[PDB]
Parts: structure tokens; sequence; C-alpha cells
């Protein structure tokens, strides 16, 4: 069956939400110096559009966690919003004839290699926030579709590979029934939060994402530590009768 490491004990019921991610396609034409201060408006008020973005999130950290979370997203705008990795940006597009999403790949390219090399567990966990922050510039850039998880309209249950502080930061825990990852880490983020909140929920369940499907039907018993997909009547009446006989204890 399906072991995970059981983060809370409880029952809920909700179709599966599977946060599936589109693939970016950078454009890696050679520009002409016609388009090169186009690209410099576009990239520059770009930015005023990515700066509005990442700010909302950050008072969603602020609001939801406390601002004691808000130093940790006050740092990653510092970040983007650095003169100095600015005047680098654009020289590559202006000195390389690049895209302001070719150029812009290039910094973030190195920040996130570059941590790697850094000798600190923490620097490193940050490439995966950083690469984060790059990713939503670019999707800004080109004006891609983004998700809005933070303003769902049915009740469901939550299925991810694994979701960073920033998805965290701006789930709403308004409409939401449970949190499934595949984070088989005893000290996964989804896991302190699944903690803090004393709400039910998994996290190693390793491949489910690779099984289950988004609209699935799911059933989460959180009490021999398993999951259900697609049970029968028998299944669900018998538990309805268990579960519900709990919340009227």
């Amino acid at each position: 069956m399906i072991s995970g490491i059981l983060a809370s004990p409880g029952i809920a019921f909700g179709k599966a939400l599977l946060l599936k991610e589109d693939e970016i396609v950078i454009d890696r034409k050679k520009i002409s110096a016609d388009q090169v201060d186009q690209e410099v408006e576009r990239f520059l008020s770009g930015r005023a559009k990515a700066s509005a973005q990442l700010e909302t999130i950050k008072t969603k950290a602020g609001e939801t966690f406390g601002e004691e979370k808000e130093a940790i997203f006050e740092g990653h705008i510092m970040l983007l919003e650095d003169e100095e990795l600015e005047q680098e940006i654009i020289a590559l597009i202006k000195d390389k004839h690049m895209t302001a999403d070719a150029a812009a790949h290039e910094v973030i390219e190195g920040q996130a290699s570059a941590l790697e090399e850094l000798d600190d567990e923490y620097l490193k966990e940050r490439a995966a926030d950083v690469r984060d922050i790059g990713k939503r510039l670019l999707r800004n850039i080109l004006g891609l579709k983004i998700i809005d998880l933070s303003a769902i309209q049915d009740e469901v249950i939550l299925v991810a590979a694994d979701l960073t502080p920033s998805e965290t930061a701006q789930l709403n825990l308004k409409k939401v029934l449970g949190f499934i990852t595949d984070a088989g880490g005893r000290t996964s983020h989804t896991s302190i939060m699944a903690r803090s909140l004393e709400l039910p929920a998994i996290v190693g369940t390793g491949s489910v994402t690779s099984q289950v499907k988004n609209d699935d039907y799911l059933i989460l018993d959180a009490v021999n530590n398993q999951v259900y997909v697609n049970p029968t009547n028998e299944v669900i009446d018998k538990m309805r009768a268990v579960q519900e006989q709990v919340a009227s204890e």
C-alpha cells in the first residue's frame, strides 16, 4: 500500500488537485538594435509587474504565518530588484543581442549553480527558492498564464511532488481540506505546516503523483497510513460512519 511518514491523524474526502506546470519555451533568436530598446522597457517595466506580484505574495506570507516569515521574502525582493544584477542583465541584452528572457536566464543559471558550490546546506536550499524567483520573473516577461492557488473556488485535497515556501505562503487555508506531498523528510516544510496547523496530512507518499491525476476522487484515512483511490461504496459507507462517529464523540 502507500506507506508515508504520516504527519497527523484524521480522515478527509475530496477530489485530487494535481499541481502540474507548463514547460516554458525561451526564444534564442538574436534581435536587432531596433528591438533591443523595446526589450529594456519590457524588461525594466516588466520588473514593475513581477515586483508587484512577489510583493503581494510577501504580505500573504506575513498575514498567513506572521511578519516573522516576511524577513525571508523581504530579501527575496532585494535580490530580484538588485540594482547590480540588473546592470549585468541589461549589458548581455545589449552586448550579446540576447532576449530579456534569454539573458535573464543566463544570470539565473549561475545563481542557482553557484549556490550549489557553497559549503552550506542552507544557502543550497536557497538555490531552489531562487530558481522559483527566476521562473516567476520569466512568466512575467512573456505574460504567460500562472496558476492561481491563492483563489480556489472548490474545496479539494492538495497533491504535489513538493511545495516551496512561496506555494505555502500563497496557499489559501480557507477552502483546503488536507495536504499530500512526495517529501519523505522527517523535517519537510509540508510537515511543519501539517504539524503546526494540527491538520491531518502525509509527506512520504513518494510517487503518489505518478499514480494519481487531477480531479481523481481520493479518501485520506491518516489512521492506517494509506490513501484509497476510487474505493467501493462499501468501504466509504463503513468509514463515513466511524469517521463521523469521532466528530460526534
